[PDB]
């Protein structure tokens, strides 16, 4: 179990470094300019929602890991009207077709981004609650990575404009960075290499959502938020 | 397996009765009023093409999931269908990008938008001819859906002289040649107990998704389908 931490760690450390990261904290560049990718979420934000609602959650059950995933989920399921509220903020909430908004979160582009969560449920659905845990702290983990990344850019929109962001904000990371029990627990031989490959593939399928976010920025680089202050 | 196709027979016989499809065939209604349930389908018709891309879909070697492979590719191609006649019935409004996003994740259609989520967890596991029974059972809900949303969907094409793609005979016509290879396998005992649940979970899911389109209706009644003569 202290090798699962330890991973994650070693994964933290590699996902910090991509290219995204330096480009989003890079203060030589307008907080609009790197905060392109924010669109992007749309693909990804109201899906965590759902896989927080209807795939984590287990109301009825007595298991000490669930009951605890289960107080969990109820936080994170709350952050998508925070990505909603920021959508408008940076002048990203465009009017445009129904057809445009649903081609643009069905977009070849946002691929790894729309199905992560998709590959999260697939991973968890036959998981005992201690193999959830370790799903859920590397999912928080790249989260509490990208967040404290984009609430840089978010924190300095927020201060010019005096306006209150919510998603890219210290606020979000603040709550994100709660999500002393893995510490407490040690696996069978079994769950000892499972935990391996979960960390593995939640850490791949969040740099392969980077990815598609660079790309987005790249292709999609004159499309830089407008704030009003 | 002689049992599993009869129980998809019966399955279909009692989706077929779903108070929805009474409404949807129901002639004295105009058809503009029928199809207020359309824009609901944008919850699940692209999340149907992403599940014939990739989750059906592997592009292994077995004779079993070359053919699942051959029937996805057609699948795949359907929502564009759906984008067309969206814009033929003036579903296709001006709205701000949130709106769309609350609309499709609305939890008046979570079980709309989950239904092809739920059939890649049931499948992500499968060996393909259980694959197989999935893509028969499902292939066989959505026939009765498209059977019966052809109704108001071919009175607006003939009225306003537009070519429909979607809720149209030619939409039923490619999914009515889409069975053989079932009919002619032998399955474990495992398989045929398997086989019940899948047939059991498909039809109770597209159950519930009707549930809901009957429910917007009710909810929507003044937002009727508003299509232009050519
Ligand atoms: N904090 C994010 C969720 C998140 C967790 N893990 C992630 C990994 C990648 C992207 C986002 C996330 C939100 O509120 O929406
Ligand atoms: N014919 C539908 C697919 C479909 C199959 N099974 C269904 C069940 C419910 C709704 C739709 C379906 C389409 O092209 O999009
Ligand atoms: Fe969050
Ligand atoms: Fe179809
Ligand atoms: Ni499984």
């Amino acid at each position: 179990m202290k090798a699962i931490l330890q991973l994650i760690l070693e994964k933290r450390q590699e996902f910090e470094k991509l290219p995204c990261f330096e480009f989003v904290r890079d203060e030589t560049i307008s907080p609009e300019e790197r905060l392109i990718l924010y669109p992007c979420i749309a693909a990804f934000a109201l899906n965590f929602r759902d896989l927080n609602r209807y795939d984590y959650r287990d109301d009825n059950s007595s298991d000490y890991y669930q009951k605890i995933i289960n107080i969990h989920t109820q936080e994170d399921a709350k952050h998508w009207e925070w990505f909603l509220n920021d959508l408008e903020l940076l002048g990203f909430d465009k009017t445009m077709r129904f057809s445009e908004a649903l081609r643009f979160v069905w977009s070849d582009d946002l691929l790894h981004t729309r199905r992560l969560c998709h590959n999260i449920a697939v991973l968890s659905h036959d998981l005992e609650p201690v193999m959830k845990m370790v799903v859920i702290e590397a999912m928080e983990t790249a989260g509490l990575v990208i967040f404290h990344a984009l609430a840089k850019p978010g924190e300095s929109i927020a201060k010019a404009t005096r306006r209150k962001y919510l998603y890219v904000a210290d606020s979000h990371v603040e709550v994100e960075t709660g999500h002393t029990i893995l510490e407490q627990t040690q696996l069978s031989s079994e769950q000892e290499e499972k935990a391996k490959e979960i960390v593995n593939k939640v850490f791949q399928w969040s740099t392969n959502l980077i990815g598609e976010f660079e790309r987005y920025v790249k292709a999609h680089r004159s499309e830089k938020a407008q704030p009003t202050a």
